[PDB]
């Protein structure tokens, strides 16, 4: 089957850094990789694909609320999307 939807998707600050966010999520049944999107103007814009359980999104603007969407993917297809948000507030 396609993978489960990831859970525990969190967007975390990096201490003293207002240009980066650390995304993390749980290990997901069936997942061969994960794909991350930025939710921008109520559309999804590709950011990265990874086989890890975390990803640093860099070159962000300070004082901005960012929302991301995450899927898990295998050969059969993707899971549903899950979202999470945080800010780069100084």
């Amino acid at each position: 089957t396609v993978p489960d939807e990831p859970v525990g998707f969190w967007v975390e600050s990096i201490p003293g850094n207002d240009h980066t966010l650390l995304l993390t999520w749980s290990e997901t049944k069936g997942a061969k990789y994960y794909e991350i999107y930025l939710v921008s103007d109520s559309t999804y814009k590709f950011i990265a694909s990874t086989d890890k359980l975390e990803y640093y999104v860099t070159n962000l603007s300070p004082n901005t609320k960012y929302t991301f969407a995450l899927i898990a993917v295998n050969e059969l297809g993707p899971s549903n999307f899950v979202t999470a948000s945080s800010t780069t507030d100084r």
